[PDB]
């Protein structure tokens, strides 16, 4: 119940023991003159002062030093040369070796393993087994603080094993190091490279599923290259392992258990370092911050998961204070039983950089059942609050999976929740930015306070109801979406859709319509559109599209393609800047634009080189089937406040603003304008006569000289520009007179 940080800081600063009968052995002649001999260390040297035996009560074998388990043994070689091996010292209870072997290769396994254990006396002693070899070469299994026989008899207290090579501590492929509830392991070589299954935390007794089971591997002294290969924490219990690393730790596959933790600790910035009886000072450390150049390179994180069904999950977790935490191309697996398993890749004072696909039950899609909420969870820079959580690989989420990221800046490359649904894609802990690249949703519960998702596909979700993309908190004022693209829904019913809850502005740049999917824009008051705004099928749409807004404001050059197939509902002040709304008829009818409150429209002298005239402010294409002598409602309004960037038009003047509004509108037919016809040469007279349907100018283009440097309105088309209505009165496609009227000049603002 203490947790690992208390237990390690309590086991770190201890006096070794008080041993009586400190035996001493010095290797004399014979050893220091054969550099290749391949000795044996127990039988030729150590067996003088270590006796075997049997423990009455659960034995296989038994070992101690001499006269009980409270007797220190030194071995002082310091010049012996060869290769030594232990090869079978099993269930050593003993206490306080230190085999001192400079220039002597060791080998802790040959055809048989080793073990180093203590016994729970009334003194609760450790064993402090040390080695000081040149190479070590584990080469078969070694278990630290094991069970001696089977359960009964005397119990096992903590222990410490120290390995202190000066050239490397390697391991064979089948050499399973496995250290248990009290066990630690100090390494002090350079270039530790354990190629075998290191196993921190393991069932010490056969049924004790509720043991605490701490463990520690302290590779702090390693001046070289720490390199594990297959770390495996926890076995059917809630183990809390820990590694005190040395600011570069490449490990291979990591296999957490359901409820097993891990505390990889980087070094600090500058590196490490009757009668009243006063105990010595117990220095104890809280969670500090690693140095600048601390890296922890895990390359795969699996999770082994079977067993019970608890009221929650079990929350596998790992915790790091390094300045970086890279996760390699293997990605993240998560095995999921009936309840919802949970992973916490937490980083206290650093970053997180995942470079692999998030799997669950070892595939990329990875469905789950209803209660089984497979919950990924990432924490980048909790205690310094300036840590990014970059995902450089395209993640994909299936069904009942819930990513959440609580970082400073959560970059992404693409999130695809469109397959499964029911995804609580939380980001509420993110301080400012969430830079998603491409989001695909079906029924999601996105919670972002500030983002720029610069591409957004919104899928539908079949035929079910009550499921929709749902932004569940305040969008704020700095948000942005550079592309929304809805896709076509299902037949005759709104299954999918998007709705918001709060926020005030959302600078959308591009959009597409879709039949039977709704972009509900609840409670946001400045839904901005900056460029092109059309349908996903721009040639021939169909169906219904509830674009249930509450306000919008449209900037420069943003073409709209308003149709009868998208009831674009506005409850606020539709503010139109220099943006050309286009129309289409679909049977001669004109869909009105229902402004709720006010339609302020502000423009300028948008003179171009394409025409020489003002840019076409409102376009109505294909008005051939437009019903003549009939009011066509173009937009319902309440306040039309027109203006320019100055008081008067064409520079500065005192011209009223409502009359030139009929000049900039357009009625587009025969790939030309039936409203007016601004002419600068003789060739456009052909297309102009084809637009007005008159051959009287076609065969004789230069016969008419009222149109060079001039313009003319076709009379018989009337447009209202009063304070509350803009309408269409198509009543005549008249032939323009020569010198009678209905003619204007060029704008000429160049």
């Amino acid at each position: 119940l203490l947790g690992w940080g208390l237990k390690q800081a309590e086991e770190a600063n201890k006096t070794p023991d008080k041993p009586d009968k400190v035996w001493r052995i010095q290797a004399g002649k014979g050893f220091n003159e054969f550099p290749n001999k391949e000795y044996d260390l127990y039988k030729s040297l150590l067996s003088s002062k270590i006796d075997g035996g049997w423990d009455w009560g659960n034995a296989a074998t038994h070992y101690w030093i001499k006269g009980g388990q409270w007797n220190k043994l030194e071995v002082d070689m310091k010049d012996a040369v060869g290769t030594y091996k232990l090869s079978g010292l099993r269930n050593f209870t003993g206490g306080d070796l230190d085999v001192n072997m400079q220039k002597a290769t060791l080998r802790l396994g040959q055809f048989n393993g080793n073990s180093f254990t203590s016994y729970k006396d009334s003194a609760d002693r450790t064993t402090r087994v040390d080695f000081n070899a040149k190479n070590i070469l584990i080469d078969n299994f070694l278990e630290i603080n094991n069970r001696v026989g089977s359960g009964a008899g005397r119990k096992a207290s903590s222990t410490v094993l120290t390995l202190q090579a000066s050239e490397g501590i390697t391991s064979s492929k089948n050499a399973e190091i496995s250290l248990y509830d009290g066990a630690t392991l100090n390494l002090a070589s350079n270039s530790v490279k354990l190629n075998g299954n290191v196993w921190m935390g393991r069932l010490q007794y056969v049924g004790a599923y509720l043991a605490p089971s701490y463990s520690t591997i302290n590779t702090s002294k390693v001046t070289g290259e720490v390199n594990f290969n297959h770390l495996t924490v926890g076995d059917h219990n809630a183990a809390q392992a820990g590694i005190i690393a040395s600011n570069k730790t490449h490990i291979g596959t990591l296999d957490l258990w359901q409820s097993a933790g891990l505390n990889i600790i980087a070094p600090p910035e500058g590196g490490y370092k009757q009668k009243t009886e006063v105990q010595p000072t117990q220095v104890i450390d809280g969670p500090f911050a690693g140095g600048k150049d601390t890296v922890v390179n895990i390359d795969r994180i699996n999770t082994k998961a079977d067993g019970t069904i608890k009221v929650g999950g079990f929350k596998a977790s790992l915790t790091t204070n390094a300045a970086h935490l890279n996760i390699g191309k293997g990605g993240v697996n998560l095995s999921n039983q009936a309840s919802g398993r949970t992973l916490l890749v937490e980083n206290l004072t650093g970053n997180i950089t995942v470079d692999g696909p998030l799997r669950v039950n070892n595939q990329v899609g990875g469905y789950a059942l209803a209660g089984s909420s497979a919950n990924f969870e990432f924490k980048a820079g909790v205690d310094t609050k300036n840590g990014t959580a970059t995902f450089n690989n395209d993640i994909s989420l299936g069904r009942f999976v819930n990513l959440k990221v609580d970082a400073h800046t959560a970059n992404f490359k693409g999130i695809d929740t469109g397959n499964g649904g029911f995804n609580t894609l939380d980001f509420s802990g993110v301080t400012n930015k969430v830079n998603i690249n491409k989001l695909i949703t079906a029924s999601t519960n996105v919670a972002v306070k500030n983002f720029n998702i610069n591409e957004l596909i919104v899928k539908t979700n079949g035929v079910s109801v009550g499921e929709y993309t749902h932004f569940s908190e305040d969008i704020g004022s700095q948000s942005r979406i550079n592309t929304v693209r809805l896709e076509t829904g299902t037949r005759s019913i709104f299954s999918g859709g998007v709705k918001f809850k709060s926020g005030e502005k959302l600078v959308i740049d591009e959009f597409y319509y879709s039949p039977w999917n709704y972009f509900d824009a609840r409670n946001i008051k400045n839904v901005e559109i900056t460029r092109k705004f059309a349908s996903s099928t721009p040639e021939n749409p169909w169906g219904t599209s509830k674009l249930m807004f509450n306000n919008l404001t449209l900037g420069q050059n943003a073409v709209m393609d308003y149709s009868q197939f998208s009831n674009l509902t506005i409850q606020g002040d539709f503010i139109n800047n220099q943006g050309t709304i286009n129309y289409l008829v679909r049977g001669g009818k004109v869909a009105t634009l229902n402004v709720g409150n006010a339609a302020a429209m502000m423009f300028n002298n948008d003179i171009d080189s394409a025409t020489g005239f003002y840019k076409p402010l409102i376009k109505i294409n294909s008005a051939q089937d437009l019903i003549k002598n009939t009011e066509h409602v173009l937009l319902k309004a309440k306040i039309i406040g027109y203006g320019n960037v100055s008081t008067g038009t064409n520079g500065i003047s005192n011209v009223n603003l409502e009359e030139q509004f009929k000049e900039r509108l357009a009625l587009y037919n025969n790939n030309n304008r039936m409203d007016t016809c601004v002419v600068r040469n003789t060739d456009d007279i052909k297309a102009c006569g084809m637009a007005i349907g008159n051959q009287s100018m076609v065969n004789n283009p230069d016969n008419y000289k009222y149109l060079i440097g001039k313009a003319w309105k076709n009379i018989g088309i009337s447009k209202t520009a009063n304070g509350s209505k803009i309408s269409v009165y198509y009543l005549g496609n008249s032939t323009p007179t020569e010198n009678g009227g209905n003619t204007t000049n060029l704008p000429t603002n160049t």
